[PDB]
């Protein structure tokens, strides 16, 4: 499915997805409860759920 980023979010490390909010995100899985991996920017990496809104 996919989600659209409600704020921006800013990772420390190159393995968390940075995106701004309006972004809408390619999700590719759960990494648990409140992280999701996912696909924007031509980037991979994870990020917080509660930072997006799943489109669905």
């Amino acid at each position: 499915m996919r989600a659209e980023a409600l704020f921006d979010f800013t990772g420390n490390s190159k393995l968390e997805l940075n995106f701004k909010a309006g972004d809408v995100i390619f999700l590719l899985s759960r990494i648990n409860k409140d992280w999701l991996e996912g696909t924007v920017r031509g980037a991979t990496g994870i990020f917080p759920l509660s930072f997006v809104k799943i489109l669905k």
